[PDB]
């Protein structure tokens, strides 16, 4: 019973349990695109301000 | 019989029990890798920060 419970809990972990350094990466590279995609969009308001130019 | 138990004894301790010193290097060895692999994971999760400076 012994042997069994510690096998049967490493299989349960290597399905439900998450890797903290696998996807903390991720969580990383998620937040540089919205900083990203933040900025782009501010820069994308902006855009329209050249019409005024011409009035 | 008892002369044979421990020449056999001895034989079976020669395969199957482990050398205590030559793990433990081999251990240490091991955290030493790991630790610096997490180091050096960690500070490579930060290589696209140079990037947003030219937004």
């Amino acid at each position: 019973l012994m042997n069994a419970y510690e096998n049967t809990q490493a299989s349960e972990s290597r399905i439900r349990d998450a890797d903290m350094a696998e996807e903390t990466v991720a969580f990383t590279k998620n937040q540089i695109l919205v900083q990203s995609g933040t900025a782009m969009l501010a820069q994308a308001n902006v855009r329209p301000q050249g019409v005024l130019s011409l009035l």
